[PDB]
DNA sequence: CTGGGGTCCT
DNA sequence: AGGACCC
């Protein structure tokens, strides 16, 4: 019951799109910002030392000739994001997100369809396509082996038609679960692939320097962990079950130990169309309830066409402010209002929205985020 | 000089 | 409503 998983990942998804709109960033160093923030950046800003989530003044001082693109508006990456998905989606019908640039596949039954096709003679022919964790030796006699590698040989097929019908690069990992799949994806950077055979498993589980470094296991559960004198993977392996079951509950104890072994039991979900829409808007200060109306407007015109062109409508609204720590306030959006999606919808929304903004915050302030979102959809 | 999004669990 | 995680 050993399934065949692969993780596809982008190549600094955001600039790969901006090249795309504009050719003529190509060549020159190029950075996507997101307020004081470089939030990605192509391979040449990469060699001249820009790295991902970099302050745009400590960018621009390793890189003063770095050119910079304004990319607050996710539209352009969404739209392609689900493409990439629907796009996988022809090869096997189940395909979970991750993120917009991140895709996990599990191609266990079409792999079974392509061995049960082969005939003896073709099974020593069987090849990997692309790199193999570690340069260890393949056993055309271990079907798991053999099975990997018809993973590594679909895992190649996608990348080639992201790239033929999307001019989209990216890189994949083929393992036996999620948590390895994702984890040896990136071994290789960029526009390659990796697959990882079970004997190189503890190699690669060992290969990382931090417990932050294994999805799943995020800021909190890292600094609470240090806290223990748990700094490795191997700490982490060998830690006392109990004490940890102590300090972080039982279900995060089992299991992010269960992920220091490399076991992940995990399905690939359909992820299918999204659970929510949301727009979000940070500034220095934001003081004035006039202002804030103002740029709840803002967000709101937009959600209710990216809402609209969905065809789903939405049945719970919700607003989040950040002080100067977030905090929401939600409610129904009526039936009124919902049937007739597509009026001046606007008016009674800002009233909605302005009612739990006065719940949240007294005009009679410095605010620094406002976020909306439309949740509950059908 | 720390964005703009998402998921699920409690 | 908040908190954990992911990108
Ligand atoms: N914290 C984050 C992480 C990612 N992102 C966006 C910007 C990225 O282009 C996109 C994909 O995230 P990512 O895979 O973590 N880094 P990116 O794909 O740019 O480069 P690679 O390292 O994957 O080549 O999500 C973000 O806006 N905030
Ligand atoms: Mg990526």
């Amino acid at each position: 019951s050993s399934r065949v998983i692969v993780h596809v990942d982008l190549d600094c998804f955001y600039a790969q799109v901006e090249m795309i709109s504009n050719p003529e960033l190509k060549d020159k160093p190029l950075g996507v910002q997101q307020k004081y923030l470089v939030v990605t950046c192509n391979y040449e800003a990469g060699k001249l030392g820009v790295k991902k989530l970099m302050n745009v003044r400590d960018a621009k001082e390793k890189c003063p000739q770095l050119v910079l693109v304004n990319g607050e508006d996710l539209t352009r990456y969404r739209e392609m994001s689900y493409k990439v998905t629907e796009l996988l989606e022809e090869f096997s019908p189940v395909v979970e997100r991750l993120g917009f640039d991140e895709n996990f596949v599990d191609l266990t039954e079409m792999v079974e369809k392509r061995l049960q096709q082969l005939q003896s003679d073709e099974l020593s022919a069987v090849t990997v396509s692309g790199h193999v964790y570690n340069n260890q030796s393949i056993n055309l006699l271990d079907v798991l082996h053999i099975r990997l590698l018809v993973g590594s040989q679909i895992a190649a097929e996608m990348r080639e038609a992201m790239y033929n019908q999307l001019g989209l690069t990216g890189c994949a990992g083929v393992a036996s679960n999620k948590l390895l799949a994702k984890l040896v994806s990136g071994v290789f950077k960029p526009n390659q692939q990796t697959v990882l055979l079970p004997e190189s498993c503890q190699h690669l589980i060992h290969s990382l320097n931090h417990i932050k470094e294994i999805p799943g296991i995020g800021y909190k559960t890292a600094k609470c962990l240090e806290a223990l004198g748990i700094n490795s993977v191997r700490d982490l392996q060998t830690f006392s079950p109990k004490i940890l079951e102590k300090e972080l509950g039982i279900s995060v104890a089992q299991r992010i130990q269960k992920l220091s072994f490399g076991e992940d039991n995990s399905p690939v979900i359909l992820s299918g169309p999204p659970q929510s829409f949301s727009e979000e808007d940070s500034f220095k200060k934001c003081s004035s309830e006039v202002e804030a109306k103002n740029k709840i407007e803002e967000l709101l015109a937009s959600l209710l066409n990216r809402v609209c062109q969905d065809g789903r409508k939405p049945h719970t609204v919700r607003l989040i402010i950040r002080r100067y720590g977030r905090e929401s306030r939600q409610c129904p959006i009526p039936s009124h209002v919902i049937q007739k999606l597509g009026y001046d919808v606007m008016t009674p929304m800002v009233d909605i929205l302005m009612k739990l903004f006065r719940n949240m915050v007294n005009v009679k302030f410095h605010l620094t985020l406002l976020s909306v979102c439309f949740c509950n959809l059908k």
